[PDB]
């Protein structure tokens, strides 16, 4: 029993992390087979980051301009190319610790583990959600850029995030591993701001099922509601609409606890309208939305 | 910027995790050099766990009774001995992935990373604190026993916890790696219960400094207080007394933010007496006590 914000074991990713240096700019790279992936802004100086032209900046660079260190061992770069907002540095040596991996783009509402790194040195691991507004609420200091987000299915590492920048509200923006940004963000330090965020309704419902399975029952009631009447309430409290697929996805958890999805929706309506009254759910005094139905089943089955 | 409950990278520990089977009982072991460490109750059946005599149970066992699998490879056990509540199984092969390590016993109030494992297979990593009552609030299902807690200093793994049992309130009890239990708990499924817990005052203060550094300032005030007058309030709300060493340990954080320790104590007094008023601190609606001064400096420096 018990429920914690749990990250995937980070070992398989730790063995892929390297340092990439161009001039006086250094950040983290991902070394898979004979390619190192890193943010393209590694070729920018402090001045350039205002408004760079990356094609012009890259054409003026050669292989010897890129320093790659795999811990102590320096890797000889034998090729460079730009793919969207990521740089691909072809190197001398194939990473002998290269795991089975895929590059997958995730959806808002889905979770992943972040291995925060500094100068190619792993510092810590934590669980994130992709916010509805395509930002993440991470923990990143200067030199954390190139740090990756990932899930592990069996022995396969699904890489979904590379960290690029911090936004004005202190939230974080990055790309998939093909170098395509999540949300309407660009790799220049300018006047960009996160759009209005919403609460991930299906995740909050999954978390209430986790609470029931772990013996927190106080918020349950005899009432039920309709998907329409619930969605009217959701809109008012800045929650995402719930769909038939959402209730279908919550089916297994519904069956395990014996509480119908629309019954649990009735509980959420009451919690939104009334609050908690000095009471807690799984050691929290607010409604948690960074656990997916899968995350709950994983930890509570 | 940003603040997350961050675990240490788990790679160095992942490579030490094995499965130990005796009869129909299976759990996790820690393989360091040519020794595998596991809970001694692996030699107990469902019936024995009521009231076992481990000396009698072990004397009736031989090396061939212990099945150890390092993933696929089976390890030949060539010796067995009991050290307090842990079993030491001497094996054929020295673990080639054995990191630099120490066995350290931690204090109530200190934090560590847990690598939750099932049948010698790592499942996830999360951060814990040793509660004042020597329990931990972990996430453990059947087959999680033998899972270890640890810190990483430089390249050295300081192992501090091995998981043994779950208590009636759904909290967890275990030993250091010398097999000595944290708190007044024993390895038999009986009527044991956790003593009354308290809030780790110094940790809550460190977390308020983390909030200030990340731009949460609303709870600050012009007031200060004395260490005595604060400790009178602490006692009432079931907080641990604050000592001169606690304020000394908070010195660096005090200097970084320019808020005196006793000024921050005044803020905590108000938060305890008044509450938060629908407001949050670092994405929490209650006062968090599982971040040490070290944990904050680590993430906010
Ligand atoms: C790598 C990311 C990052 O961390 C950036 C951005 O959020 C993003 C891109 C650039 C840095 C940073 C500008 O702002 C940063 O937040 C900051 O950490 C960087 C320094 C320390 C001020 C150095 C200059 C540097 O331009
Ligand atoms: C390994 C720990 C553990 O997980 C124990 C205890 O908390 C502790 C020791 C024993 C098991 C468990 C008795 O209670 C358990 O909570 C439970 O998970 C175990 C089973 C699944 C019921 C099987 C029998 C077994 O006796």
């Amino acid at each position: 029993s018990g429920f914690r914000k749990m990250a995937f074991p980070s070992g398989k990713v730790e063995g892929c992390m390297v340092q990439v240096t161009c001039g006086t700019t250094t950040l983290n790279g991902l070394w898979l087979d004979d390619v190192v992936y890193c943010p393209r802004h590694v070729i920018c100086t402090s001045e350039d980051m205002l408004n760079p032209n990356y094609e012009d900046l890259l054409i003026r660079k050669s292989n010897h301009n890129f320093l790659v260190q795999a811990g102590n061992v320096q890797l000889r770069v034998i090729g460079h190319s730009m793919q969207n907002c990521v740089l691909k540095l072809k190197v001398d040596t194939a990473n002998p610790k290269t795991p089975k991996y895929k590059f997958v783009r995730i959806q808002p509402g889905q979770t992943f583990s972040v291995l925060a790194c500094y100068n190619g040195s792993p510092s810590g691991v934590y669980q994130c959600a992709m916010r509805p507004n395509f930002t993440i609420k991470g923990s990143f200091l200067n030199g954390s850029c190139g740090s990756v987000g990932f899930n592990i299915d069996y022995d396969c590492v699904s890489f979904c995030y590379m960290h690029h920048m911090e936004l004005p509200t202190g939230v974080h923006a990055g790309t998939d591993l093909e170098g395509n940004f999540y949300g309407p963000f660009v790799d220049r330090q300018t006047a960009q701001a996160a759009g209005t965020d919403t609460t991930i309704t299906v995740n909050v419902l999954a978390w209430l099922y986790a609470a029931v399975i772990n013996g927190d029952r106080w918020f349950l009631n005899r009432f039920t509601t309709t998907l329409n009447d619930f969605n009217l309430v959701a809109m008012k409290y800045n929650y995402e609409p719930l769909t038939q697929d959402h209730v279908d996805i919550l089916g297994p958890l519904s069956a395990q606890t014996g509480i119908a999805v629309l019954d649990m929706c009735a509980s959420l309506k009451e919690l939104l309208q009334n609050g908690m009254n000095g009471r807690t759910i799984l050691g929290s005094a607010l409604l948690e939305d960074e656990f997916t139905p899968f995350d709950v089943v994983r930890q509570c089955s």
